[PDB]
């Protein structure tokens, strides 16, 4: 089990941690959302399929400058919502393939009521995502660390 990014950058077997850099809404309202979505930029795969079930779970995720201090946030996980940053570990995600496909992870971000002006800042660290993967096989337990980071600036219209 591996995984990699959109741009070619891979975590492989056993864990490990890489960047995601990601393009934002540029402007983005009070009572709208700018979503974050990874299912596009993180993508992952089982290397034995013929033997070996992979269950990977969002460990948890964290948010951090501007995404902390000017938004309200939850994280969809396979079709659920959940508090972003997280209060919990999600349920599993089965990967059964030696196709890579998709992490289904996406932030939804609304900014909240103090928030205006330059809310997320270019080249600044906004999430950090741990994806959690075991198997059915061994006591194989590994961490994906995903470090999102943003390309532009996000203006919060006052």
């Amino acid at each position: 089990f591996a995984c990699k990014t959109a741009n070619g950058t891979a975590i492989p077997i056993g864990g490990g941690s890489a960047n995601v850099y990601v393009n934002l809404a540029p402007v983005v309202n009070v009572g709208q959302n700018l979503v974050v979505d990874l299912s596009t930029q993180i993508f992952c795969h089982n290397d034995y399929p013929e033997t070996i079930t992979d269950y990977v779970t969002l460990q948890r995720g964290s948010a951090y400058g501007g995404v902390l201090s000017n938004f309200s946030g939850t994280v969809k996980y396979s079709g659920s919502s959940y508090p972003f940053p997280t209060t919990s570990e999600t349920p599993r995600v089965v990967y059964n393939s030696r196709t890579d496909k998709p992490w289904p992870v996406a932030l939804y971000l609304t900014p909240v009521s103090s928030a205006g002006g330059v809310a997320i800042k270019a080249g600044s660290l906004i999430a950090v995502l741990i994806l959690r993967q075991t198997n059915n096989y061994n006591s194989d337990d590994f961490q994906f660390v995903w470090n999102i980071y943003a390309n532009n600036d996000v203006v919060v219209p006052t």
